[PDB]
């Protein structure tokens, strides 16, 4: 706790009078080399949680956009997560938009940015990637914890599959799932595109699974989708069709929003928000594709998720796994702890046996 304690006071203290972007790389580079606390609790065998024959010790992990460059893995996986999503990536790394390009507000526990998809680029961050896996063979407590990669287009490129075609060659190997982050006919063909070339990894490589696959799973990625909630109900229903039709392993519901004009300190901000202001919105989001997708594509929770209760109602609703990014921001690095214990006081609460009974529950 006191490691904990002391952390928090000092993340209040940056949060106050420090820039966002300054502060998260600061945190960043604490935990880089390795002066983060550990949650070394085990957790509750009640709680584990999968994603077809992907397995979570837990039902928590950490959203894109927070470890963009995969800098940070190990540090924030032993907060508690039992999975992180780093990038969004590109195939050539981006400078992103001007600074300051993220801003937060304390009150409505919400942020707005506009990054514009920095990042060091697919082959420095597969190298980043690479580096953990070796470290996790070595870490008790990196067993079993999960990496997925979020995948996207260059600001201007040529071709969209083929953006993302080059990010799967070269860290598909080291990812335990790929996250496509970018027209319901158009989208079909990417989905495809990312499954074809996952499934060409296997094929144009000599080795067996357990040498090829260089991740926690020991199996090619599964391929899941990152959807905007700020769609209409026919877009939903048309995008929910080609999942369907795709195959596709699971979706994460939602990203940031634009459809937030109610915060005064971000009034004449550009960009996506996140943060409590989102949370309503993003349950919603769950509920619709949850019921026209008839409940066979699993989904990842993001947005606006800070308790226990908040992460049962995405549950509920429709989720299997949720995914954390302001909590961390706001409540600091107590948050895979303290909303573990509160979500498993309430399933007992609410008297299920495990967290898997209570997916669409309503
Ligand atoms: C500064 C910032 C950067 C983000 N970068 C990405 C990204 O690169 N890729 C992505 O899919 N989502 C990105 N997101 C969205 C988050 O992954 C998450 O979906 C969103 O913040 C909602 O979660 P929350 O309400 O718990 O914050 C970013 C969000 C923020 C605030
Ligand atoms: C105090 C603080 C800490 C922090 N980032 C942060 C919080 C917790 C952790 C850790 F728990 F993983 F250590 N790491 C980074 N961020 N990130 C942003 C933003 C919105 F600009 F991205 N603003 C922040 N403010
Ligand atoms: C305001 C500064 C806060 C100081 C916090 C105290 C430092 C504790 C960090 C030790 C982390 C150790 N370990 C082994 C988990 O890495
Ligand atoms: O990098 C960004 O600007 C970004 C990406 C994303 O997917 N979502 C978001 O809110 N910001």
């Amino acid at each position: 706790n006191p490691e904990f304690f002391l952390y928090d006071i000092f993340l209040k203290f940056c949060l106050k009078y420090i820039d966002g972007e300054i502060c998260h790389d600061l945190f960043l580079l604490l935990g880089k080399y390795n002066i983060l606390p550990y949650d070394t609790s085990n957790d509750s065998i009640y709680a584990c949680t999968n994603i077809k024959h992907l397995d979570f010790i837990n039902p928590f992990g950490v959203a894109a956009g927070f470890d963009k460059n995969g800098v940070c893995i190990d540090s924030i996986l032993k907060l508690g997560f039992s999975f992180i999503e780093i990038g969004t990536i590109t195939p050539r790394g981006q400078t992103g938009n001007a600074k300051p390009r993220i801003f937060r507000d304390v009150e409505s526990r919400s942020i707005i940015n506009s990054c514009g998809f920095n990042n060091m680029g697919c082959d420095k961050v597969t190298e980043n990637l690479i580096l953990f896996r070796k470290r996790q063979e070595e870490d008790k407590l990196l067993s079993k914890h999960i990496v997925g990669v979020s995948i996207g287009k260059n600001k201007d490129t040529v071709n969209i599959v083929d953006d993302l075609k080059y990010c799967i060659n070269k860290i598909g190997r080291y990812a335990d799932y790929i996250a496509i982050n970018v027209e319901a006919g158009k989208l079909k063909n990417i989905i495809l595109s990312v499954k074809e070339e996952i499934d060409n990894l296997e094929k144009n490589n000599i080795m067996n699974d357990e040498f090829l696959w260089f991740n926690t799973t020991k199996k090619k990625p599964l391929v899941f989708v990152k959807l905007a909630p700020d769609l209409n109900q026919e877009q939903k229903k048309e995008i929910a069709d080609v999942l369907l039709e795709t195959n596709i392993d699971g979706m994460i519901i939602s990203n940031t929003t634009t459809q937030i004009n109610d915060i005064k300190s971000f009034e004449n901000k550009k960009g996506g928000v996140s943060g409590a202001k989102l949370k309503d919105i993003s349950t919603k989001f769950i509920c619709e594709m949850y019921n026209y997708t008839n409940k066979q594509i699993p989904i990842i929770a993001s947005g606006g998720i800070f308790s226990g209760l908040d992460a049962l109602e995405k549950i509920e609703a429709g989720a299997s796994v949720c995914q954390l990014y302001s909590c961390l921001v706001f409540n600091g690095m107590k948050s895979a702890v303290q909303i573990k214990r509160e979500l498993n006081h309430l399933l007992y609460q609410r008297g299920y046996y495990n967290l898997k009974e209570a997916i669409g529950r309503k």
